[PDB]
């Protein structure tokens, strides 16, 4: 049976405030684009619909050397911080950008088109962009978040299937990493693998996994470090109606319309796939920049980062505008313009500004306790008196150098001082 | 370490009142048009999109001959004025105002265009505008605010690198002078220098830079002059979809995408920039002609106003309509329409009324205290017992002779009174 | 120095309820329509965008012969109507009303526009409507309203300036009168002496003048008589995006722009201009139909009708549907419809129903008051015992000398005013 | 004098629950559609957008025989019933509906409509429907409602005047009977006498009156019988912009345009009336299935139930949406589509469940009292022992008089009143 920190794990009045400076990156929006070097100066993707998640590594409270033997004894006692506040800092404005893709399959519009209507013989794929559906969340835990999407699932028995046949759909859990692609609106899953048409969705995702958060298994978790605080706030509508392109595979049942005269009739299109769209972003709306204090977590770890480490998963897709950069190809423009005078670029940035307000605490290590703690992690016993996680990607936020008792010194550490 | 100046600076309950008159400025919306005099009657660019940063200058309460030596003593002890209260006035009724650019970069439009595509050989370039971002923000400090945006970095290496490659972009900050470009929906970056084409933003902006306000420096800021009192709010949708003509300088990935029957088929132009929208602008959302009382500050500067100056940044794109006013050409007009027989010119007006609510101090020139003032800016005790923003533009604000302790005469005043 | 009113003015607990009956006036939506009669059945120009300035006459409480001498004595002490509560009828349902011109200066369309490009020689004018921008105000006062708005400012210096050039543009306070035009998303501006075009606006306010109210000189004033209650709330937004015909006046800098090949491109219309719109209406963004109390003022003036007056300026275009009569050319319709056997006609109307709660004060005649009244207005002790100035402007009058009733019960506004405790 | 009825009625601790079932009614959502029979097996109207007003009869408290002689005595006693609970039921899902005109007169889209234009000579008529403006409103009282509409005004003079001319408008109060037409947006004006065209408006009032509720008028009511609760919710905008087709009957100034070149021109139609629309229907906005409480009504009549009756006006628009059924004119389907061999069919459909609690009052009948009354009516004291106006007009009638019970934790709206002790 799994217990609340509360009953085992004493708090204090030690305050620290910790604090990343800004963060910054640029890159392009859809792809990474390989330069070749001296390699590498290439640009990365970096997309406003990424995941991003810091890993922030904090300093060994029982290695901290600046608190008095008076706090604590190390005969039986042992420290670990626990976080009571956090501020995450977004740095751009507010704006919205698109994604699109050359070749995306759109045959008909099946809204309320009166203009014509498309043969399906040739390459019948038009350039499309569309922004996506609108996604704000936060994090926080000391395990990296665990989030679901869909893949082609293994064949369900010994069974040879025939090519082109619809593969079995499988719900999957994994880790989200830095760099994961959100939910834009087509949905949660293996684009690359469920998709070998390469053109139903944006280049954005088109081979790439879109993972939504799994808030029912990580709120289901016994102990509760998946995820300690979660704020949600998403938005999408359907803005246009689309028919796309390709055999279907599933055979209309003829008990669900009349053919007519021509009984010959090729029956039309009938996968219909919406644009999404994210519709007004407005700082009203706005779920960042602003000190959110933890008191009771959602499991029963309360906010304690075990191994002195602090996972922070966080998606804002309201910052989405992309600078255009163009570059002449002449050393010095004549002044007359020519397409073929002009290189175009698309960069994306991403600016972050973590802050944390981190509280000391005790552990009486009793029998009964500590063989709890064995019980749900040795390696907690362990490193007290190698990693699992080097394997995913995460930003590495370093904060050991960074903690400061002077919390008058710091926005949130004064915002914290509105707290007594 | 920086204290607090709620430690150091002693508060009275001597209160007064100064406000500017109507203050208004009219101009071409779109940039500064020259008109060979008798140098010069030129009208000057006056768009709704500019930081309007006022240089309000205090009378010396040292100097101040008003208040009785029981107050103070002028051996120990000097005067400093503390922003108390803030009214922003705004004039002009609420409207939306278009900008736009004759020669506008849109090649095809990729919201679900079914009219036709357009050949990139030709100077497919349309005449475009669009209303921009709604933005209204407010700061006040003693220092002028810092603002961000990108521009051309310098050269990354001692590397020659080919033209027409995208240069490094690189943040920066600055100080926020009057007359500045705000960030638009396009991003906050220098048009100018990353643009070459002078065709990819309306003409507001494309050679201008746009700033965006560092809130993230200025909270961070030691002692918090920057910024002791903050609003903002801002909105932004995409309302249409374009393409950019021109070669792509980053090759798309051949792993995004199927070519087609037509192995040899130039991918078509995958840069995608919406035109954005501020949406509607309703009084329910609007943020001035309201008084705004300052009790604690961001900062550990809370309102005082060192050098007796103090600095007011404010944008306000709620009032973004735009006169259009024609003359006939001829004497008198024949009664006939002919464009040729008219001239058309657009004006843009601003409005305000700045009024405040100022409280006079006592600071004890302590040891300890004065050296710390000291360390903060010499500037301060050599002003007590040359200028570092004149090479900034401002809009000046006298108030020295504004004063007045009456406050029940003012409205601000007045609503001030009601704080009892 | 200007003093508080509630400083020389003492109140009392005698209240009255006063209120005009149902106020209703038709017309055409867009100008004066005039028939040779039988001068005159003409019908005037009421639009939903018309400022609505009702000049309330009250009666005089010292001329007043309801109160016994008990309430004051006419030897040191004077009465004076304070206003209290006001409700203001509203009558026809919401509606939303189009203002149109046949030619409208259109060029072209700018806001994503694949579908052509209009050649500039010809008369390149559209016929365009458009619903103007939302916008409801109210203010009370006992002087009139101060509106500003941008005219053809006098000319810069003794120079003489070249003939289609810019005027200059000077902003005036003017009193906000019955029948003039709110601002409609254009701007607030004289389009008369400023568009010689008499096409860059709708027939609503192409040679019209669209005033808004100058908030920040009327809560600058110093007495606060011209404005102690006001309710604002506008919205609009930008709906279409033109350009407009015409020789551009201020030339292109080269310095924003490549001229292409061409060279001896002549850049576009630049001159861009949108079609306002006041999106939804709906009763829950509703201003009127409720009871206001007034019990601090925003001025020193807290409420106080000096010389028995009270003007209601009031704007309300969540009603501004306009009615569509049609009328057969023959005595009895033949059944067959040809277009020119039908005459249309649109009509606009109207409907208010004032109602306000005073109160009576006393004013001690002292001294140091009374001569403060007379530094204030000479002709408010003049018109007690120790012509007008308003006359020359046009107001919707409504006499309540003949309306005041002490039985508050009797009236929907009395009894909500009741409920005070 | 008109006095509280607060102050003559006196009240009691005992309640009734009363209650009609579920009460339904489908027809044709625009017009009646008659059937030859068998007279008659006709469709009725039965539109969205029609006013539904009950008249729902209560029995006679001093006839009621269940109370015991304990509460009063009729010796100088009579009772009278008190509406104190309502709550109107409604059983559709939410939904929109079309309303519309296969000859509607549209001539040009002016909202930035540069696809082309048409020529006035022939048939400029097109086949548009809308959707109307969304309204929801509630209204109880004891006597029928009374709402406004613009109607053909008489005569201005005993004057002879041209066919053509515009007539004159005339407002005009009548009750509010079941089946009235509600304001969708055109205004709330007689369209079969106002246009003669029958081709300004959709098919659902082309040929109807449109009629407002007269808030002004009731509200300033005496006794405030007509209403003593009111709850309105209404929304509309401007959703496409059009021109009107027929020869402009008022002469557009020549002040207010240039005519260009063409100094021979016709202005194009400058008669604009937009398209209304609903918005979005969410249920956040819903305004009935909820229970209301009447203590303090508007007027001095406190919902007490004269006559035993209790008159309900309701609009519901929010579930405006249409039935589209179609049979096949073959006895069995050929496997095969063809647009001659399927009847289409269009059905409306409107379902209420009312809900009332009721409390008993006594009035002792003095002088002073009753003469009052009498005064007040006649028919109250007539109608107790100290024909009929209304069926004159038509009205949905609810008998409640088997429908009353003292048991209210029998019922939902009876347990909610129950959490008021």
């Amino acid at each position: 049976k799994v217990v609340s920190t509360d009953e085992y794990v004493t708090r204090t009045s030690i305050f620290y405030h910790a604090g990343s400076s800004r963060l910054l990156t640029v890159g392009h929006p859809y792809f990474k684009v390989p330069k070749g070097g001296n390699g590498r100066q290439d640009v990365p993707k970096v997309s406003a619909y990424q995941y991003r998640v810091f890993r922030v590594k904090l300093p060994d409270p029982n290695k901290f050397g600046l608190p008095d033997n008076t706090v604590y004894d190390p005969n039986s006692q042992r420290l670990v911080w626990a976080c009571v506040g956090v501020e995450i800092g977004r740095g751009q404005p507010l704006g919205v950008g698109l994604s699109g893709h050359p070749l995306y399959n759109k045959l008909d519009d099946t809204e309320n088109s009166h203009v014509a209507s498309a043969v399906d013989t040739k390459d019948t794929r038009d350039n499309v962009s569309v922004d996506y559906k609108q996604t704000q969340l936060c994090i926080i835990g000391c395990v990296p978040a665990i989030g679901e999407h869909w893949t082609k699932g293994t064949a369900s028995k010994p069974t040879t299937v025939v090519q082109g046949d619809c593969p079995p759909l499988e719900l999957i859990n994994t880790p989200i990493e830095d760099g994961d692609m959100v939910d834009t609106g087509y949905g949660a899953m293996d684009f690359k693998l469920l998709q070998d048409n390469k053109s139903e969705v944006p280049l954005d995702i088109c081979q790439s996994i879109c993972k939504y958060p799994d808030y029912l298994q990580m709120s289901a978790d016994a102990y509760g470090d998946s995820m300690f605080f979660c704020l949600r706030r998403e938005q999408v509508f359907a803005r246009h109606f689309w028919n796309r392109s390709g055999t279907m595979g599933d055979q209309l049942p003829e008990s669900l319309y009349i053919k007519g005269t021509d009984i010959r009739a090729n029956p039309g299109s009938y996968l219909y796939s919406p644009s999404p769209s994210g519709s007004v972003v407005t700082s009203d709306s706005q779920l960042f920049n602003k000190p959110y204090w933890l008191h009771k977590a959602q499991g029963l770890n309360n906010g304690i980062c075990w191994h002195n480490q602090l996972f922070l998963t966080v998606v804002d897709t309201t910052r989405s505008t992309n600078l255009s950069v163009c570059a002449s190809t002449t050393s010095s423009i004549p002044n007359v313009y020519t397409p073929t005078s002009f290189k175009e670029y698309a960069r994306h940035v991403e600016e972050f500004d973590l802050q944390f307000i981190f509280q000391l605490c005790k552990i009486t290590l009793t029998t009964e306790v500590m063989s709890y703690i064995h019980n749900m992690n040795t390696t907690i016993l362990e490193d007290w008196n190698q990693d699992p996680y080097d394997k995913l990607k995460f930003w590495p936020v370093d904060l050991k150098e960074r903690f400061s008792a002077d919390l008058d010194q710091f926005p949130l550490g004064r915002k914290f001082l509105l707290q007594l």
